[PDB]
């Protein structure tokens, strides 16, 4: 929550340090908004389960790698966010 | 389509120059504010009692029906919330 607030943030004044210029209004409501598809987030979800054992917490990280492989760009925290609900959703270990 | 024009009109008409990093967490919270499921239900109930299931209800009235209930501007996420609880007792919506 202020985990993943902290992530907007960093990555928006990271984006933009000066400003975010109208011309990247639509491209910014875009990124924010984008998200995985439920294939997407079934194969993302068991590419992970397939490579980990429960010992060591799923980490954003791990997320990210796994799901930069799909989508094949930088994935967002929402993105992130699908994957480790699904992961969740069969109580699979997460570092967060 | 329509959610998004309604987004983007906003944030070009908020911020005609640039958004300043000074709000950049102001934004951020408000973009991703929503109702709780209590409240969609509360709004919901407002507006089924004050409407008779054929004049299409507006993004005003479900505007005005939020913010009496949250006490302060909705956002168009919060009132897209309510549109989709209308529209799946098949109230009728303006949009």
């Amino acid at each position: 929550t202020t985990t993943f607030m902290d992530n907007v943030l960093g990555w928006l004044h990271k984006g933009y340090p000066e400003g975010v210029p109208p011309k990247d209004y639509f491209a910014l409501l875009a990124l924010l908004k984008r998200s995985l598809t439920e294939d997407e987030v079934v194969r993302a979800a068991q590419a992970i389960l397939r490579s980990t054992d429960g010992q060591s917490p799923v980490t954003d990280d791990d997320i990210r790698n796994a799901v930069h492989q799909i989508i094949e760009k930088e994935p967002t925290a929402e993105e992130i966010n699908q994957v480790a609900a699904r992961l969740a959703s069969v109580g699979w270990p997460l570092a967060v």
